[PDB]
């Protein structure tokens, strides 16, 4: 079994841990949980039926129980753990976005690739089946020759409080804008865009609200976007060519319909878990098994995330908040 | 009744005077016909049950029967038979775009302006219940402080001789572009745009292909649309702020279906008539029954599209076809 490590108790490892113990159990095993101190982290792993405890990452990194490491922290903790883990020896799947900037995403991805450890960005929403039917109709050719890329998520996040912290860098860039980007990017082969335009807006927390930026791809293709975290959109994503369309309807982030060319393709979730904190937090388990299959065959990256890439869409995203002065410490 | 004159007797003049035959006879009448052809001219008037024809657009502008003429040429005609109608005394319905260029329109407001005369361009989905109904909700307040808006019009039009011809000024942005610009102008309230991003490229015929545009408005909103004449898009309209999202479902260039909030209203179009050229095409009766208001209250414009808009709108689509090097010898 790959055996897991779990660092941070906080919502989304709640729904991670959830989705890893519906696994089969020769497959994975959820061997150790970290917290910040040991009485939040006993309370996780009684509730979550973890064996191991412990009231520091530093101690979780350096269990040689746990082979691969979860970092479910927020946004400016990733890199520290990250790292702790890298130099412990454990493989890395971090949350999304992997880094608050670019200087964090290549300073990760340098200590993995030097010690020969595999590190993986968490953007589970390329795992899900209806992503794979899209990249694979783009394999095909259905669409004709590509033309242009679209993408929304807004909603209205301001009662959601580190949705909108400027001290944990939120922002719709950094919780919603990440989705956007990677799927301009897988759309158009992980490809570097020629160009950028950004407009937007700032919300009074200190952070940004509402953004939408145009993106020149090579061969004279393009995408657009846009994410608020005051404004609902469509929250679909497409891509057009001469021959049609291919749309991920509502939820994009995590999505379980695809219509291409007016054709409608339904791809169901896991039955388990039901009550996850996010929506559709069963699909989860499409990167677990993901990660399970890179390891097995030895990779020390994913070929559907490869680090070449989370360092782009990191250098994109940090270009968008710049063109509209969004800064954090980090920077 | 107000007294119609057609200038032209192609594709949509047919649609625009069969609309016009079924509105209340003591309302409008139908009453000359020009083409540049005497024979081509007869056909249509015994086709369409019109009293008189004419082989030429200058003797429909001196009939002193004709009140209204309605200008269903060709993109680059437009220009000159306006002159024609407005020179004569007749007050002007144009077909959209009104001009190739902004000099065009400034030149034809300009006239219509010194003359005393009603000139309006057939903006028609203005007038749509559907649109309507937008309007009111934004003046309600009911999406909150705005932040967004965004529209799509794509279709493969390749196949659509005039659609993609150098001579005709055909490409995405003439065509289709027209209602992404009116839409955005009407949402944010017929303001002048602060700043303008394209992208887009070129079509094999001389026109443009596919065009996206990011537009910043005052206030701290902005629009972006896409148009194209290859990819199909989704086709829709919407407009969001910090309470919810208006959209104009597929085909938001005639809507008749309105989603605020999740909550969804149809509007019917009238019954008649049933086999127009171009879809939704009995919706040409708003605009009609909107000019005869405008005439019998003694309006030299409509309100709902007024001339210093319809000239900001050519401004914007220029400046926009400009910034991605097309032209037309007009400029
Ligand atoms: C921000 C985000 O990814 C998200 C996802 C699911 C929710 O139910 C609420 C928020
Ligand atoms: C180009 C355009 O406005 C249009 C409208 C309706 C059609 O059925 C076909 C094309």
């Amino acid at each position: 079994a790959l055996r897991w490590g779990i660092v941070s108790v906080g919502l989304i490892s709640s729904d991670f841990t959830a989705v890893l113990q519906t696994l089969p159990r020769s497959e994975h095993q959820v061997v150790a949980v970290a917290a910040r101190d040991l009485s939040r982290a006993k309370e996780f792993a009684q509730k979550h039926d973890i064996p191991k405890a412990y009231g520091s990452y530093e101690e979780l990194a350096k269990d040689p129980n746990v082979e691969v490491a979860y970092v479910g922290t927020q946004h400016p903790q990733h890199k520290a753990a990250v790292m702790l883990c890298l130099a412990a020896g454990k493989a890395v799947l971090c949350e999304k976005p992997m880094g608050v900037n670019a200087a964090e995403v290549r300073e990760m991805v340098t200590e993995a690739r030097s010690r020969g450890l595999f590190l993986m960005e968490a953007i589970w929403t390329r795992f899900f089946p209806a992503s794979e039917a899209l990249r694979s109709v783009l394999a095909q050719g259905t669409l004709g020759d590509l033309r242009v890329a679209r993408a929304e998520f807004g909603k209205n996040l301001t009662h959601v409080p580190r949705a909108v912290d400027w001290a944990q860098a939120g922002g719709a860039l950094l919780d919603l804008g990440i989705y956007c980007v990677q799927f301009i990017s897988m759309v158009f082969g992980g490809q570097k865009p020629e160009k950028i335009s950004v407009m937007g807006r700032r919300h009074e927390t200190g952070v940004d609200d509402t953004v939408t930026v145009l993106l020149q791809y090579p061969g004279e293709v393009h995408g657009s976007f846009t994410c608020s975290i005051t404004a609902q959109l469509s929250n679909t994503a497409s891509v057009s060519g001469t021959k049609g369309m291919a749309q991920l309807l509502n939820p994009c982030w995590c999505p379980t319909e695809l219509v291409v060319k007016g054709e409608h393709k339904e791809f169901l979730l896991p039955p388990v878990p039901k009550n996850c904190n996010f929506d559709n937090g069963a699909g989860m388990s499409y990167e677990a098994k993901h990660v399970r299959e890179c390891l097995r065959k030895g990779l020390k990256e994913s070929p559907v995330i490869p680090l070449v890439e989370s360092e782009l869409l990191a250098d994109i995203l940090e270009e968008v908040r710049r063109a509209i002065g969004v800064t954090f410490p980090q920077d």
